[PDB]
């Protein structure tokens, strides 16, 4: 009866598919002529007719309730939110304006020309039931040609909003048409489409929070995230079903919406599986759809041929085409109106794009059916038919036209040079490895002709004067920007950046590189930053304001107590049994009450509001049992603390992507300078470029620190957020190097990689994201502070606190060292001679006051209010006197410093290409430096060190006699260094032995 | 009716998954009591009653037709096949034979004992019922703690045949029982069980060889073949229904262990999805069958509540642990005759693992629902509930104490060791991260307390004389067998290995060194390899020496009309329009043999077949229409070339590991003996031990080159499609590396990988596995000689083959250096002064004597009928003189050679570690030499390059007046090297420059 129907519909779909995969028509099509060419076997032979009467004729209601909200929901899950709520009220706004006036205008054209006796409920179904999309097979196109993605995702989000608003009118107008039993009064109508409206995405949104929430609980699983997700999805629907006839096709939409939103608390792994197994429900649903609607309208086409109505179907197809175009030009200037407005150009490549799809042709075969025996259903299902088939064709076919003719289709003359440059190395390196393998004992048989010819990769890009000083600065303009974006691209790869900190840099070096004679602006990056102050701050600052046997159980079983009892008054809203529990409630509540008022009663409100409460339980009849309730109000008490921590997490979701922007701008400034120094010639040009950078540099660090200062509590979170993730990234990486490296087995890596994986996952939802963090912590967390308690205790008693106001100035320049200084809280600006920089809590200033003893070479100046840990020179040379370990303090001195003096002069001579700031630091890390004490002042320079760098002191050359200064590398010329007894500039060397 | 209680079961199941993860009980147990409580609220609240009874007692053909395929095919599905089939006599016979002991010993049993009036029928389908197994629990655990894979696979693949005999031993006695009115006559039961037995998995194999031959042949889709499967999978089951009750379920396992083992063949990520999918119904499906049990054993235990019966119940679990534990017992001497035994631990670990499961419960309640109202049911589902919740307490809880008291829990010492090695260095690692995250500027601020504690990773483990020699010698031989299983790991990891192959490697390298002062054997090896030498190849040879307008459409088009004459023949096995066509297919093959007559008709058996044929055809009425159709076999000429075809593709898959097992011994005896340069002291020790090496590296390079003599045609095709493999391979690594320098935008990323991922899936079922290769290829094919076709032709016209028989020797050491040599096809040896070695097709010998002019020093010795390439000295010189280009064909043997003798001076010198000979290669191959002609022959030392190498000429250095010889690397002490004018010995170099 089915089994046969179903098994040739799925193979006909896998044929059609497989098959028109290089044709430029959709698959589509060619599945619908085969199901009509079925039809008409069907009518002849009568065992066909047999098999088929089971299936083609189905029961419109499980066509209209099980097909449509699969392929609703796919749709729904199919794209990514960030591009459509960035710019969803663009397509919002369209979508809805566009579909009400398709249908009104297609209706009215009804009246006015198929010369039908059709009264106004059928005309506006026709206008919504051929106003439904499928941008599928287009957005398809676009994507892989990446012409514009804006374009792609408006073309793609209005496929949503169409098809869920058409389902919605189409539902009140056939509730209306075919069950006129059904009350048409104004006020029962309004309040139902206000239901529709409103109770759908509100209980969608609810389900949604509630099951993110569950699966944010579940660790190291995948069996169980599947399931109760399948579940969540398929209780909403039946739920939505059973109180609202099409509401709950919106809140499947934007249950599917909200939970691809929250990506990051679910493995990729049960994602990736989820959306693979909801797109094969959809093709499923959509091949079987269209064999329906071939045999069903091959079936019953037999009793409307007519050649004006086939004349009428395509001045329909020309009628629907123009009013798309005239709608989408009416909202064009209204659209560019908000600033994110649309060229020409796209406007009319997208209102030529766009066709029906499977959404019309349900539609249809529900009315179909709905029918009966009438030639309403013929017409309504010759016309959509016929309809699709012909813009399936058309514009399925033409589109590949419209972007060739507009200049769209064209490929930048940029990615033609760099796929002609990575075609190139790739032919090479191919070339070269074919050498290598000819060369070898056992490959030496195998045919190199055949082999060569296997593996082949090609092409699929390609089958003095002012005026001289402009285009100069131009063209160095130009390869600043690329430069900037290569590291910004590089620096994501490694894994320093979020995805959506990428996309802003990218869009914004694009936009400037498109503007002439534009660099990288900070104002705009700024206002991508500046989001922290909107009214969700006022609300923190207000709920901040309002609030404020003494374990932390009691308030909760006093919570829990108050949960249970909402159940008999909100049943209420057996009696005897009720009366008597609510009295043993009120008595216990009674001597909470009392133990209350044994802890001084210094509750300001909620005492008022509890006792307001007591007297209404201690105290027309029906009114005073309905207003007995206001109980409920003191759960809000406990809610608040909610509510607060969700705003911050809102606020710390602002931040972290507003701190991310500043830190990869910040990055690739500063290696871009040393990536042009290889190349600029021109000494303005360069001067002129390295201020404006500088300007650049200057303008963020110091508004980032400003956005860190206004309030701690979540930059805190956010950096250690950010550096835990860093430590498990390159424990990661360890753990793979040794698993590559063969001396851990593959079992015990997993195992390893497993652990790793629960602790990242435990960090993706574990903070409160508000850490308050003391001085003191801040005072002993220093790196060479650490390690010894005793010298720690030292400090401690040793040290001081100063506090300063704003505009004051600490130390000048040429002033005696008094002592080194440590930024507690605050931020600090550091001018000296032509630079100048910006310091905020974490540092220290001037190790070299302290360790050379050598005069102050910056000022300081006050930004705000700073707290400040002071300590004395005299001091610190006693404790390096009292500790003299192996692990010296002084020697941690000189480490540090010479890490910080070292990693600017490799990144100048660019000694790891490749390489960003944090491989340049590790590699720097791993090296020590080695006391020239015990070796009598002389060094012999060996193959297992790899790179060596001298701080301090005079190095000279045993051989050749070769007197070099300090600082700076010496290559591989010199063999053996040579120190006198040199107290008053104490040599230091620093070395990085290769494993 | 039915949505609530899916969806409590569907919560229930998540819920005690998620929260019984760390307790050492299944969730299972708890899932039974939460029914048992459920059942217990129906029983007593009337709504519960009502919401349960239309899943409760639900209608027990449904669930045997359904719940049982589901949880067999993911039982099937689950496990991998190699290790299956490698052990599959083994598990076929302990399966089969304890089923149908324990079978019988409960059913004689239970009639002893019961005191029950039940017939042998429903006794031993009671002891069918009671042997189904579920071992997931036990597999699961045994698999974590990791200590016999053999013992594992085991006990996991007796389930997939225990069950399937325990159901069709069910299905056939149950439909004997329950169905009175089926005759029971010994013919058509014997007729039956043999088609059971047969035509099940003969169809599964059929359907799937069909599914996979489809599925090979999709490239670039990820939507289509799982359609396919699934419905394949449908499909044979349904198939499998209609034509037999229980053979179903046989072909559906069978269909599910071929298409897991044709893994190649399928996307790893549709095969991900696919498990993941099969495994979530299976879970769903284990957990509303237990809730179903539940309710269900509480709702009707009220009935059959007994004392005795509880004494019965728990003598018959003591009874069936005695039964298991007696036939394991019985079956292990046997088991041991077969070289392939078990340990008595093992035996017993095992027989008290395993333990009742889902399947069981299904066919109780089976059993119940088609009992009715009788007390037979009640007692089969309280006897099968007590005993699968018996064992699911006592012997999941019990079995961690068995593992922990024997001797399986432990942990070896070197496992212990390289966890304390690995956790110290991922702890120094990311605390030196961490003190480098603490000298940034933006991170400073992070409290590091909660952030060092967070990211913390713990072992996961803990909580002169001669018995000195012989001391030495034992620690010498277990550091070569770890150093060799280090390099088979770090081989795999790069990706010159199959993991059957270092499989095998791992299992013999341990072998060895469990097996005291044994090493890793060749013999062993060799029967690895040997299994080329079986009945298929036999076959192979008979089907050789039986095969022996002329377009083949021409005979393409007889064979589809012979497939198309098939069926009105078949259907007979419209009368006058069938006969009228018989006779115009009659006449158009009478043309066909006209022609072939005109064709010399030289066709000695398939001509007489067809003159037979053609007789019969132009000539008791029902035998002559029965006997017409022999025209069938004209076929088997056609079909002859698919079988070798398909036998040949089967000695390809053989001769490929065996191939692969020894290319990666011998590159692990290459590195070895220089690893163990670095670590071994006593002379002798190193001398015996090299001797060893050598031994097993000469004797594996011998057999492995005569078994590719053997014959040619599978040796050049799977040699070529391991270059081609490994030529992609570094492709990809190259686009993967411009992507990390950010030089290529993601989306050519993306797209060139998608390339190479096509080409990869061309070649893993592209080739026909014969290329027959010619020697004029190999002779222009080399690589100096490729890259000028006059220099080809050249050589081809001044190139002389020469043809040698066993025993003969061609050159002898010593000799005047008379040409170069190309050996083109059969294998040779070379033993010159003390080392020895073979050499194969492909080679060249003797550049040093056309080179440097230097007499011979190798002897070579013939080891078959070789043909060889000779090129005479002199003309080799003239055409070193006529070629002068800039890429001089005395340059590039200068560089070959220069290669061939640096790879092994850096593999002494070990520069650099942790690379194999592939990447040393590369390395090598990127350098070139430079003409110190035009240096004045002086040559100074830069930073670019990387490594240098002098190879011929005696190195004089212009600073301290050093004389090197050659060859010998030079260190990075020397600056300037110096050559005057030294005809005699012409100085060669080479260099490395870095990018
Ligand atoms: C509901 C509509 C019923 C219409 C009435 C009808 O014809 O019912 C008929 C029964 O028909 C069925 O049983 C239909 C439901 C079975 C298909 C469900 C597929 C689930 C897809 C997977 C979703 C997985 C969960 C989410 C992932 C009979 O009723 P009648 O003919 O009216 O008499």
């Amino acid at each position: 009866k089915v089994i046969v129907f179903i098994s040739g519909s799925c193979l006909f779909g896998a044929i059609s598919r497989s098959l028109f995969k290089k044709l430029p028509i959709p698959y589509t099509v060619v599945l619908l002529i085969l199901g009509a060419i079925l039809g008409v076997v069907a009518s002849n032979v009568p065992l066909v007719e047999e098999h088929t009467r089971d299936v083609a004729h189905m029961d419109p209601h499980v066509l209209l309730q099980i097909f449509l909200p699969v392929l609703i929901f796919e749709s729904a899950f199919a794209m990514d939110v960030h591009t459509f709520m960035r710019s969803f009220s663009q397509v919002c706004i369209l979508a809805l304006f566009g579909l009400v006036v398709a249908s009104v205008l297609t209706a009215v054209l009804a009246m006015n020309l198929f010369n039908y006796n059709w009264n106004f409920s059928e005309a506006m179904m026709f206008g919504a039931i051929m106003s439904a999309t499928d941008p599928v097979a287009v957005v398809a196109l676009l994507k892989d040609l990446g012409a514009s993605k804006q374009l792609g995702t408006i073309i793609e989000g209005e496929s949503l909003l169409n098809d869920g608003c058409a389902i919605v009118i189409f539902n009140v107008f056939m509730k209306m048409v075919f069950f006129p039993q059904l009350t048409s009064t104004v006020g029962q109508n309004v309040l139902y489409f206000l239901q529709v409206a409103v109770a759908g995405p509100l209980w969608g949104y609810a389900v949604a929070k509630v099951t993110v929430f569950f699966l944010s609980h579940i660790f190291n699983d995948a069996l169980v995230e599947i399931t109760i997700t399948l579940a969540a999805t398929y209780l909403t629907y039946y739920i939505g079903d059973i109180w609202l006839e099409v509401s709950g096709v919106l809140a499947v939409v934007v249950l599917g919406l909200i939970v691809n939103a929250e990506k990051t608390s679910i493995s990729p792994e049960v994602e990736v599986f989820l959306h693979r197994f909801w797109e094969m429900l959809a093709y499923l649903a959509n091949t079987l759809i269209f064999m329906m609607v071939g045999v069903v309208v091959t079936q019953k086409a037999l009793v409307a041929v007519d050649k004006m109505d086939w004349f009428y179907l395509i001045i329909l197809y020309l009628a629907i085409t123009i009013i798309r175009g005239m709608v989408i030009s009416l909202f064009s200037p209204i659209l560019s109106r908000i600033g994110y407005g649309l060229t020409w150009r796209n406007a009319v490549i997208m209102t030529w794009g766009g066709l029906r799809g499977a959404v019309g042709l349900a539609l249809a075969l529900v009315v179909e059916n709905l029918a009966g025996n009438d030639v309403i259903g013929s017409k309504f299902l010759f016309h959509t038919a016929g309809i699709v088939v012909l813009t399936l064709v058309i514009n399925a076919t033409t589109i590949q036209t419209l972007l060739r003719i507009l200049g769209m289709s064209d490929i930048s003359i940029p990615k033609r040079l760099a796929m002609a440059g990575a075609v190139r190395r790739i032919h090479e390196g191919q070339n070269r490895t074919l050498n290598m393998l000819k060369s070898d004992r056992f490959l030496a048989d195998a045919d190199w002709d055949i082999a060569t010819a296997a593996c082949e990769i090609s092409d699929p890009y390609s089958a003095p004067s002012p005026r001289e000083f402009a285009d100069m600065m131009e063209e160095a303009r130009l390869r600043m920007l690329k430069a900037e974006k290569i590291s910004y691209w590089k620096q994501f790869e490694h894994g320093m950046l979020a995805r959506e900190a990428l996309r802003l840099l990218v869009q914004h070096a694009e936009v400037a590189a498109d503007e002439k004679d534009q660099f990288i602006l900070v104002d705009d990056l700024k206002k991508s930053w500046q989001i922290k102050g909107i009214y969700p701050w006022l609300k923190r600052k207000l709920e901040d304001l309002i609030s404020e046997c003494h374990h932390m159980a009691f308030e909760v079983t006093i919570n829990i107590a108050i949960v249970l009892n909402i159940v008999p008054i909100i049943m209420e809203f057996a009696l005897r049994i009720s009366n008597y529990v609510f009295f043993v409630i009120y008595a216990i509540e009674a001597i909470v009450k009392i133990l209350g008022l044994g802890r001084h009663y210094i509750v300001s409100h909620w005492n008022k509001f509890d006792a307001f409460i007591l007297v209404v339980a201690l105290v027309v009849v029906k009114l005073f049992r309905l207003l007995r309730g206001l109980r409920m109000l003191r759960l809000t008490k406990a809610l608040i603390p909610k509510l607060i921590l969700v705003v911050n997490g809102k606020i710390n979701n602002q931040l972290s992507l507003g701190y991310d922007v500043g830190k990869g701008y910040i990055i690739g400034e500063e290696e871009v300078g040393k990536i042009i120094d290889r190349m600029v010639d021109n000494k303005k040009i360069l001067r002129e470029l390295k201020h404006i950078s500088e300007t650049g540099r200057l303008q963020v660090v110091k508004e980032l620190g400003l956005l860190q200062r206004e309030h701690p509590g979540i930059a805190v979170s956010v950096k250690t957020r950010q550096a835990i993730r860093t430590i498990l990234n390159h424990s990661r990486e360890t753990i793979h190097e040794l698993q590559g490296a063969g001396l851990l087995d593959e079992m015990e890596a997993h195992k390893l990689e497993l652990t790793v994986e629960i602790k990242m996952k435990r960090l993706m939802n574990a903070p409160s994201s508000i850490p308050p963090p003391p001085p003191e912590n801040l005072l002993k967390n220093v790196s060479w502070l650490a390690g010894d308690m005793k010298l720690i205790d030292f400090i401690k008693a040793r040290a001081s606190l100063l506090h300063f106001d704003y505009g004051e100035v600490i130390v000048r320049e040429g002033d005696e060292s008094d002592g080194l200084f440590l930024i507690v809280s605050g931020l600090v600006k550091l001018y000296g001679k032509v630079f100048e920089d910006y310091l905020t809590v974490g540092n220290v200033i001037g190790e070299m006051g302290v360790l050379t003893k050598k005069p102050r070479n910056a000022t300081v100046t006050c930004e705000t209010t700073v707290q400040v840990y002071f300590i004395t020179a005299e001091d610190m040379n006693i404790a390096i006197d009292t500790f003299t370990l192996y692990p010296s303090l002084e020697y941690r001195l000189w480490r540090v410093v010479a890490i910080r003096i070292a990693t600017p002069l490799i990144m100048e001579q660019m000694a790891f290409q490749g390489w960003t700031q944090e491989k340049v630091k590790l590699h720097l890390e791993r090296g020590y430096l080695v006391d020239l004490a015990e070796s009598h002042f002389q060094f012999n320079i060996d193959a297992t060190l790899e790179d060596v760098i001298l701080i301090n002191g005079t190095a000279y050359n045993a051989h050749t006699r070769e007197e070099i200064r300090s600082p700076c590398l010496i290559s591989r010329t010199v063999h053996k260094l040579t120190f006198q007894y040199t107290a008053t500039e104490e040599p230091r060397l620093f070395v990085v032995r290769n494993a």
